[PDB]
């Protein structure tokens, strides 16, 4: 069937919308370059809605079945707990889009009487009707890069009282069996340090590796009813109340499979019978389609001790090698049966035998040193979209932070190190903001961090080698200085300046600030202050942090003030 049928109304926007990074002298102090910075919009729609829209032919064989079925196995181990109304609106981030019922993210989690009462006549419909087809929004995402332009991405959703009903009936589900299901294979359970020592472990314990990341052009365009189905069969396995066994089957035939597209105006777009990408399930959902596929696909291929590495539809293998040119037609009969799958590629798959040139998950694993000189694993990646970003973000106030995830995750890096950090750190600090709150995502779920608590977060998150690395890849100080060149953001020499600088004033405030110039900012200095662990380290709740995936789930994970 078709990924999507279109009516012709447009995909439209809600209000004005940006596309050129503006002309400001905090984010000109970052990045120079401004007419290579751009945001996608509504205008751009139309090309996405034709790469997005094609037929799909799936033939499915006895090694998806045979794999299909130990999922199962492993899926009927799990116990899943529905959510009260309660614990589902504490889920809800504060600026959810709102309901068209009258209320919105704020009366959701203040738990008013109108939002309360709408999403138990949501529960009760879902219980009830098992047929009719749950209205969606589609929009033309608003995403950030440098040129060298991609069309607006599409996002799909429905209305805020079904995404509170979601998470009742599965938020506990996508949670908790995907690790049940795949095991090490998950990506979401690890933090980044333990990302690496998964990869770098497993390329070290294979007696000749080669590995090899695999891209699905459009993935969520490839996922087919069957898919969803077989998804929710792998549900289904779990011990659940009943109330969430008929709210799975419900949600499953009137949303997760398909339904009608509304536009921002409220006419009628079209039709989906691929994956939405702004429902709960889709990271879960695309973690176990594509794991399902791949693992079957390794099989038909007759590739050797393949372990895999998958989030969402990002997908690493990492096997034993049978010889160069076995490995290449084993990649080539692998390819064919994925594409039999219905996850045909963007790039041709290509195998890898140094783990230094594999991207998976955007990253790669590189080297650097300690302060001892020992060798550390870190992942890192090609700056350009954060820098890009983080300009965007100095300009304007935008809902989610990347400059702050990218903070949180790439803490090792030499760019988030020199430039997020120093950047920054300056400008908040000219602010009093350093201990203001600010949303950032993290695998998905929005969490509200104050800038100040980093020091102890990247400890937690990567050790306090974190703050010592040096000596750094020629290959990734080359990568750096190209990116640097290319967007006209100051050299490293200039980042140190503004580092030396800003670690001063910070320590000058003593508190957590001081704490902040005496972490974030030794590197910028001959003489070096005292590292040692941080107290707040031991005592953070990270629970909840490296568990599972959220994109597009509406997932906000920091907690709720009591009422
Ligand atoms: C990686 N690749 C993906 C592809 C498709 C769907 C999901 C998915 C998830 C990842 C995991 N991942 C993320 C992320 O956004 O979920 C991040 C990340 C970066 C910056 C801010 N917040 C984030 O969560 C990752 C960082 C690193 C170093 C990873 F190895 C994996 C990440």
């Amino acid at each position: 069937s078709m990924s999507y049928t279109w009516t012709g109304a447009l995909i439209t926007p809600c209000a004005a919308e940006e596309s050129k990074l503006p002309i400001n002298p905090l984010s000109n102090s970052l990045l120079r370059h401004h007419n290579m910075v751009y945001a996608t919009t509504s205008r751009s729609a139309s090309l996405r809605q034709k790469k997005v829209t094609f037929d799909r032919l799936q033939v499915l064989d006895d090694h998806y079945r045979d794999v299909l079925k130990e999922m199962k196995a492993k899926a009927s181990t799990v116990k899943a707990k529905l959510l009260s109304i309660e614990e589902a609106c504490k889920l809800t981030p504060p600026h959810s889009a709102k309901s068209k019922f009258g209320y919105g993210a704020k009366d959701v989690r203040n738990l008013s009487s109108r939002a309360v009462n709408h999403i138990r006549s949501v529960w009760e419909d879902l219980l009830e009707d098992t047929e009719t087809p749950i209205d969606t929004t589609i929009m033309a995402k608003s995403e950030v890069f440098c040129v060298q332009r991609k069309p607006a991405r599409l996002i799909v959703f429905p209305d805020l009282g079904v995404r509170v009903c979601e998470k009742m009936a599965l938020y506990d589900v996508v949670s908790t069996l995907p690790q049940a299901v795949m095991g090490s294979s998950y990506g979401f359970q690890y933090s980044p340090k333990q990302r690496v020592e998964f990869l770098v472990n497993t390329w070290k314990s294979k007696k000749c590796p080669m590995g090899f990341s695999y891209d699905t052009r459009c993935f969520d365009s490839t996922v087919t009813e069957s898919d969803i189905r077989v998804e929710e069969s792998i549900y289904q396995c779990c011990d659940l109340a009943p109330e969430a066994r008929q709210a799975i089957r419900s949600l499953t035939e009137r949303l997760y499979i398909g339904g009608p597209l509304t536009n921002s105006k409220g006419q009628n777009c079209g039709y989906r019978r691929c994956r939405a990408s702004g429902v709960l399930t889709t990271s879960c959902g695309n973690t176990l389609t594509c794991y399902l596929k791949a693992t079957a696909a390794c099989r038909a291929a007759k590739l050797q001790d393949c372990t895999m590495l998958v989030n969402g539809d990002d997908l690493v293998v990492i096997c034993e090698s049978a010889g160069t040119q076995e490995d290449a037609a084993a990649l080539r009969a692998f390819t064919e049966a994925m594409t039999r799958y219905s996850a045909p590629p963007g790039d041709p798959p290509q195998p890898e035998y140094d783990l230094e040139l594999i991207t998976s998950c955007s990253s790669n694993v590189s080297v650097a040193h300690d302060a001892s000189g020992k060798r550390v694993y870190y992942l890192t990646r090609d700056p350009t979209t954060p820098l890009a970003r983080a300009a965007w973000e100095t300009a304007r106030h935008t809902p989610i932070n990347s400059w702050l995830g990218n903070i949180i995750m790439y803490a090792p890096t030499l760019w988030a190190r020199m430039i997020l950090m120093t950047h920054f750190f300056s400008i908040l600090l000219a602010q009093e903001q350093l201990g203001k709150a600010l949303d950032c995502q993290i695998y998905g779920a929005c969490y509200s961090i104050e800038p100040l608590d980093l020091p102890q977060i990247i400890e937690r998150l990567h050790g306090l080698s974190a703050f010592t690395l040096h000596s750094y890849s020629p290959g990734e100080i080359n990568r750096v200085a190209s990116c640097l060149r290319k967007l006209g953001v100051p050299p490293l020499r200039t980042w140190r300046h503004r580092a030396r600088s800003v670690r001063a004033k910070l320590l000058s405030q003593g508190g957590r600030a001081a704490i902040c110039g005496r972490y974030l900012f030794n590197w910028a200095v001959r003489t070096k202050l005292k590292l040692t662990p941080i107290p707040a380290a031991s005592q953070l709740d990270l629970s909840g942090w490296f568990v599972a995936g959220y994109s597009g789930g509406d997932i906000y994970h920091s907690l709720s003030r009591a009422r």
